[PDB]
């Protein structure tokens, strides 16, 4: 393989010998490009893009399309050096930090000839708390009630107290809400507050108060025996108050931070990061002109924004698939093929992520590192066949670890079969193997390590998954047993453990929609967070097939107990030999494989 070097002390006019680099990854990728259009000899044996150890600071993704397709003999690999450590950075190093009582204070620099928002910020590689009303979750105030008609939100008045004025209005003018509501969190901007006694009626920005009050699925919880919605209060200097918060004060452009042990704002061995694009890889063909034979190895993607939510709030109806559009439907819709009447409508977009890979083949990740992270990690999005992310890291992740597939079409209702007549679009043959994914969706607690929605031949095997808000791995979509595109899908010899820390109506394993000649085998699950604030306490398992799920074998999983869920499932679903009495031998292999376990 002929080699292509980049340093961050390189130069795009450079040759790209190792003497002599490039600086970045669109020149390098640029480079390759021209050598395969002109049959270069160097391209031979495969192109290999060497970067030295360092971070690589990206203003806009890079962009590999159907022109930089290598072939199975001549792939194109992009790797460090050796065993140097390299960043692909989505953000900007925030500095100018002047003292102003126990806070730091720093103004907020331009980003592409702009003011720069963003909702995370990492401080020596540690996550900061974004300001917020109570430390532990256990802690937080539950709702009183809801007002659809009206689109108010009544809570009490002590937990709103610091963002109002002496007059009882709002003085907190960014300020949001983050709503439990089920099986999701729904982020609300406050428009207004007006007290009512022992209560405050919240009122909520648009676009997201007429989707939050009218969608119906999930709800707020309002109940008689204290399992009322739980709710925490964010993005107000007013809150900012114990050690490691932060508050951006939008209309200064000034960012405070109270410094945590051993953080020293002034000194050059400490550095503040915020994420200020959303996407750093983009791979991206066409149906007819799909991008192919591209390896990522040993690359670590991080700080990665996604401002959606603080631009139009945040109401998503499953999985962090935010609701462009939900209601209830009154009568219900009768359904074909035997299918339960359905009593809502509803369509979803699809969050931003670090790496996007679309209408492309033989995409590799090996080793790579998804790490601080403000949406999802990963997104094998449309029209990918085959790939193998392998011996993968996906740590401190806002959103979803890993996603797979469709979850329906922006016009497609999502209740509604999806099996597209150009087959081509389906994601088939991926391969998820011995990765890691911990401390993920600790943003958006309705996400997943593995989200895997309508895909086709997926293999997802040997990962491990721990210290997730919600389930650990979901496969399918669309609460329908009319059979679609989906097809012999497998979950395979994972360990999930440590899920649930924050939502119920939650497994281990959780299955959505018909899926002929599917498997969740030899998965070892056990010990469940158990939080206060969950809307019913019972309402967990290890393993669940949810409404549609059809021809599923479900077989010799280890469990801690027998704690399963098949809810309006269709027929041809095997349940054989689940539970603690599965053989040690299967317990103790689920998980990563002796060759990955490097990543712990
Ligand atoms: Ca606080």
């Amino acid at each position: 393989a002929g080699e292509i070097w980049i340093s961050p002390q390189g130069n795009d006019l450079n040759d790209g010998t190792r003497p002599s680099p490039k600086a970045t990854l669109t020149s390098a990728l640029r480079q390759a490009r021209e050598w395969r259009r002109t049959d270069d000899e160097r391209v031979r044996g495969g192109i290999t893009i060497c970067m030295e150890g360092g971070t690589y600071a990206l203003y806009e993704p890079v962009f590999i399309r159907p022109e930089d397709s290598g072939t199975e003999d001549s792939p194109t690999v992009i790797r460090p050096v050796a065993d140097e450590k390299v960043v692909l950075s989505g953000g900007i190093r925030i500095g100018g930090w002047k003292k102003q009582g126990k806070l730091w204070v720093a103004d907020v620099p331009m980003f592409n000839g702009r003011p720069l928002d963003f909702r995370q910020l990492w401080v020596n590689g540690k996550k900061a708390v974004r300001a917020r009303d109570v430390e532990d979750f256990e802690k937080m105030n539950r709702i009183c009630s809801v007002d659809e008609k009206n689109e108010i939100l009544y809570v009490p008045a002590v937990a709103i107290r610091r963002l109002v004025d002496g007059k009882g209005a709002l003085k907190a003018k960014y300020a949001e809400m983050v709503l439990h509501q089920m099986w999701c969190v729904a982020n609300l901007r406050i428009r207004s507050v007006e007290l009512a006694g022992d209560s405050a009626a919240i009122r909520f920005h648009q676009p997201e108060s007429r989707i939050q009050f009218e969608h119906p699925w999930p709800r707020p919880m309002v109940t008689t025996d204290g399992h009322n919605s739980a709710f925490y209060l964010t993005n107000a200097r007013e809150l900012l108050d114990v050690a490691g918060e932060w508050y951006h004060d939008i209309d200064a452009r000034k960012v405070y931070y109270y410094p945590r042990e051993g953080e020293k704002l002034q000194d050059a061995g400490t550095e503040v990061i915020v994420p200020a694009i959303e996407t750093l890889i983009q791979v991206k063909g066409t149906f007819d002109r799909p991008v192919s034979h591209i390896r990522f190895e040993k690359i670590t993607f991080s700080h990665t924004t996604w401002m959606r939510p603080s631009e139009k709030g945040h109401v998503p109806l499953q999985a962090g698939m935010y609701l462009t559009d939900g209601y209830r439907i009154d009568p219900k819709m009768e359904r074909d093929y035997l299918n339960h009447p359905l009593d809502n409508q509803g369509w979803l977009g699809r969050p931003a992520a670090a790496v996007s890979v679309a209408a492309a083949n033989q995409i590799d990740f090996e080793r790579c590192r998804f790490d601080h992270l403000g949406s999802t990690g990963l997104d094998y999005e449309e029209a990918v066949q085959g790939g193998v992310v392998r011996g993968c890291l996906f740590r401190d992740i806002a959103g979803n670890g890993l996603v797979v597939g469709s979850f329906s079409p922006a016009a497609h209702e999502t209740h509604l079969p999806y099996d597209p007549t150009d087959l081509r679009e389906v994601c088939a043959h991926q391969q998820i193997s011995n990765c890691y994914f911990t401390e993920v969706g600790n943003e958006d607690w309705g996400c997943l390590a593995i989200l895997a929605g309508y895909v086709k031949d997926i293999n997802i095997e040997h990962n491990e998954i721990c210290e997730v808000p919600y389930s650990g791995i979901s496969l399918g979509w669309g609460w329908t047993q009319t059979v679609n595109c989906m097809r012999n899908n497998r979950v395979h010899a994972n360990l999930i453990h440590h899920y649930a820390k924050h939502m119920y109506d939650v497994a281990g394993v959780y299955t959505l929609g018909s899926q002929p000649k599917s498997y969740v085998t030899e998965n070892c699950v056990h010990s469940i967070y158990k939080p206060g604030y969950v809307h019913d306490p019972n309402h967990w398992f290890y393993l669940y097939t949810d409404e549609g799920s059809s021809f599923i074998t479900v077989r010799d999983n280890w469990t801690e107990g027998e704690k399963y869920l098949q809810n309006a499932n269709g027929p041809g679903n095997v349940w054989e030999n689940n539970g603690p009495q599965v053989d040690t031998v299967i317990r103790e292999r689920a998980g990563l494989e002796a060759e990955y376990r490097d990543l712990k």
